[PDB]
Formats: structure tokens, sequence, C-alpha cells
């Protein structure tokens, strides 16, 4: 049923799901992030163009959370194409419930986002006419605001001839009917289908000591003491969560919040993986920590070195929706 | 299958011999500038080796000087050895290694450098299908040349495309694009339908104009409709930089509009940046402009949300400038 979020790549109840991250860190739960999913209709006839996603920001953790989710359905939102350097979709908030009044989108009264990351098929969205964005799915994440820390892009773009590029080779088991049109773009394994995602997660030195030179010994040892665990989530749209239990070298520090966490929205890492995850439940299959050369030029002519795996947090997945009570 | 033969470039989104095909677009009469090069855009497929087809991809090599039988300079492109791997920085990257390349190619940006690292979702059809390790090969199977002055192919810099402000208007183009496509090919689910088949939509930011003048009030729309009529835009399709929208202003630019055109009055918008899903559809299908409308939007995204778009006029459609069918070799 949440499988229709693949539209148009393919008697319809509103659904919700809550993910609790209270335990991820001992940071105190304090916030509830809201990500809505639904459909773009061309008003007047009334025709479904495309599935879409819209993060609202977050509100304080209070009250019946299932109520909060109900309230998210009574938003009235329209939208239109715009562009800057790329195509944007601009959502106008026409009506919102009181409990949403402090969140980013509702207080601003609009949200302008990259079109490809938030609309299944922007090519099917016309350049004019009135468009309604109908909220049908509400995904909530209870989490300390502190812990949801997106790495600034400037930081992800640092490179150096004597740095290694720390990445994860991430495979994601996605629950999908073997007969869905989506299967065409996934890999198959004896068990089922997975999606591949390569993610740059930090920087490591080639050089020990302000002398040279670090070895495959003390990089396996540096990373193990970092002690990484990785999961999936909807805060910020479909996202990879990474946590280090061990202190960060000087270099790794911009890649983790002060409570050791980082959230990588897949929308930015791999926009196609992200939109598959709008429609399908999914859990992490494996996450192998990779060291690559520290500049793209070097990466071309040098072999990747697989170090180890991370713990997979099996509680942190893209979970199944539930319909509203009668 | 006897269809465009490019149709396989939609892999793995295909309505399911492999035939190195090629194509030449010439734009030597587009502009005044003394001609300088042939830009090269290659399309093919990425193979796991352990020959297993994973997805189609595209790679721009840059440009080389105009001499010789360009139909052989094309055959030459077929004979590269190219390896590829995933990487990432901010987003997933596809890294291509030019392991070897004919001598006629050594000139261009990519072979000189021996590598290209590119935004994955823009250059690979299903990056979700590409393993994070192993030995992968990229086989060039389609070569698309564009004869045009380098001076003329001007990408507007990213920062200038993002300038916005409350006393500016966002000048944009409501572009619709006719794509020739098998009525049972899957691509169709994603396009818009018409009597004349199916078309894709693209909204493209193209320039800035002032809301006031000068030390002013409030340019009236009649003043803004006149300046645009003057600009005298003509718009076309091309592969110069992977599928692009070519925009030419024949009339004078105002102060704000000036950075949005080369000094021959041209500008090139890779669709890969504007709308990645549209650019990838134009890998495999041939296509031509259906309509291009010039729209004034408010000058910030916040005000766009509350302010009705204003359609000013149509542009000329440069009907010779298309994503043109390939040929056998």
């Amino acid at each position: 049923s949440s499988n229709l979020l693949a539209f148009p790549i393919v008697q319809i109840a509103p659904q919700y799901r809550i993910q609790r991250l209270d335990s991820w860190t001992d940071s105190k739960e304090d916030s509830v992030f809201i990500t809505t999913y639904g459909f773009i209709f061309q008003v007047g006839k009334h025709e479904l163009l495309s599935a879409a996603m819209l993060c609202l920001g977050s509100v304080p953790n209070v009250g019946d959370l299932v109520e909060l989710a109900r309230a998210c359905l009574t938003m009235v939102v329209t939208c239109k194409k715009s562009a800057t350097d790329t195509e944007r979709m601009v959502f106008s908030v026409v009506q919102a419930p009181q409990v949403l009044q402090s969140c980013r989108v509702v207080a601003n009264k609009y949200s302008s986002v990259n079109a490809v990351k938030h609309v299944k098929a922007p090519e099917k969205i016309p350049g004019s006419g009135t468009l309604e964005y109908k909220v049908n799915f509400v995904s909530l994440t209870v989490v300390p605001r502190k812990d949801v820390y997106k790495i600034p892009t400037a930081a992800l773009k640092v490179s150096g001839s004597s740095l290694y590029n720390l990445a994860l080779n991430v495979t994601i088991d996605v629950e999908v009917d073997p007969k869905s049109p989506l299967v065409k773009s996934l890999s198959k394994s004896d068990s089922g289908y997975y999606a591949n995602l390569f993610l740059h997660i930090g920087l490591m030195s080639t050089v020990d000591k302000k002398g040279k030179k670090v070895t495959f010994d003390k990089l396996e040892r540096k990373i193990r003491r970092l002690d990484l665990s990785v999961g999936l989530s909807d805060v910020l749209g479909p996202s990879v969560l990474v946590k280090a239990r061990g202190a960060r070298t000087r270099l790794l520090a911009p890649f983790f919040s002060s409570s050791g966490t980082a959230c990588y929205p897949i929308s930015n890492a791999s926009p196609q993986v992200a939109k598959i995850l709008w429609s399908q439940t999914a859990r992490l299959r494996s996450v192998k920590v990779i060291i690559q050369a520290g500049t793209q030029r070097a990466v071309a002519v040098t072999a990747d070195h697989e170090v180890t795996s991370t713990k997979i947090e099996k509680r942190h997945t893209i979970a199944k929706y539930n319909p509203f009570k009668k």
C-alpha cells in the first residue's frame, strides 16, 4: 500500500509509522521529526502526477504521537515548479494544524526543495496550473535534536593527496514483490534484492607521527577503536545513521556530532536509492568500511582496501506503515 | 531490436546485433565564432567482470580540434579501454579510468587527465545496481559528436545561477520536450501523454531581471515584456555536454541578463544539472523541443510560493537542434 509511493513507476488509507531513537545516544529525547509522503495532483480532471516527499522539520516531543500524525493529514499544501541551478518544487503551506506551528516549513509557510530528490517523476510535473500536494503517509522520528547532525557539504568535499577517503559500501535489503517494475534496477541475491550505496563517511591520514607512514595494521586498529554502528531511518527523509562509540581523531571530528552521531540523507547520497525507500521497507544487509585514495585522481588508479564491517543496528530500519484506527 | 537502437541506453529500463552506432551534430552555423572543436559524448554500458551488464552510462570526454574524418575520430572513440568504480565525497561518484585511448583523443580533458570522476546519478542509469567493489568495465557503444566553437558552449557558473533577491525577477523557461518512444516502452509511465505521443517537462532558470529602474520604481510589465521580446531568444537541443538545452539571445542583454550569455550570446544548460531524469531519458530516445515559454517568477523562492507566475512569450524553437537518431558504422 505504501508501495504506491513508487508512482508513476508501477481504496487507499492514510498510514503512519513512528521510529524511536531515544536509546541511540543517552542524549535526552526531545524532538519529533516529521517526514510526509504523498501525491501531486493536477487540480481540475483531478489527476495523480507523481509520488512526492516533504520534510516539515521538527516539533517538541509531547502528547499522543499518533495524534500528532493524524494532525499532519489536515495540512493543505499546494506546489509549483521553480528553478535556481536545478529544478525546484515549491510547496506553499495554505493550512496547517496548531501543533505544527513551530516546525520550519509551517512557520515559513513554504518549502522550496530540489525537484529530483522530492518528486518521483519531475518530468511529469507541468510548468503551470494549480497543483495540490496530498499528504497520505506520515513518518515520525523521536530523537534528540542534538543527535540528528547532517555533515556540512564543505566538510564532505575536503580531500588531500595524503589523506585516505573513509567510506562505507552499504547494501540495503529492500522488501519488494519480485514482480514490481523497480526490481529492474536492483541486484538480486539468493535471498532477495538489494540496493548498493557507496557513502563517504570521513577522512583518515596516510601519515603517522607527522612522520610517515600509517599501515594496514594501525588503520584496522584506528577504525575498530572508532567502533562504528550504522542504521537506516526516516528523520530527514531516508537516511543512513552512523554512530562512533570511540573518540574521533582530529580529522574525523567534523564528520560526527558532539555525541558521536551523523545522519546522511540518502536523498543527497544517492537520490534513486532514496526514492525506492519511499515505497519499500528496507534494512541494512552489510556495511563494509572501505579506505580509498584521498583524491579522485588517485582513486582511479588505486585499489580500494576493505577494512572491516560495522555493527548493523537492526532496530534502525525503514519500517512498515500502519493504517489509522477505524 | 529494430528501433532507434539507442533504446538499449535506457538499460536497465528497457522494453526488452549490439551495434556500435554514432551521430554527428554540427553547430558551425549557430554563431559567428570561428569554429574550434568537436565535443565528444560517449554512451555505453557498465559491465561486471566475473561480461555481466549492470546499467547504461554516459561519459563526456571534452573536446578535440577539428581535423580529419570525424567519422573515424568517432570510430576511434569505440576503441578505448575504460575501467570504472564507485567513490563518493558529498554524493556517490562514478570514477572512470582511461586505461588506453587512441592518439587522436589524447588532446581532450578526459584522456589527458586519464580519468574522470563524475556525479553518479547523472552518469549511470541505475547506480543502485552498481557494486561498491569488484572490477567493472565501461564499454563505449555510441558516439555523439558536436562540431561547435568552444567559445559558444558557455555553462553559466553555479553561483550565478543561484543569485536571487527581493528586487529581482527569476527569468525562466517552461520547456516541454517531445520524446519518440515505443508506446509499450516503460519510459512512458514517467512522461506526459498527448495526441502526439508523449513529452517531458523541464523548468529552467535562465537569467535575472530587475524589478525597478533605475534608482527606480517599478518597471512595469510592459517594460519587461519589451526587453524579453528584444532578447529574442532561440532555443535548441544538443548533446554537447550530455543532453543540453542551447539558448541563444539575438538581441541585446540588459545589465543583469549579461552574465547569463557568452559574448556570442549563447548559453548551454546541461540537462543533467537541470533535471537528471530527463537527461537520462534523452540518452536512449530521440527528441525535439515541443514548446518553450518564457516565464517571469518572483525573485526569491519564498516569494515564488505566494506570487503567480507570469508567462511573457514563446521563444523560437531551433527545429534543426534535436537529440538526433544514431546510425550504423
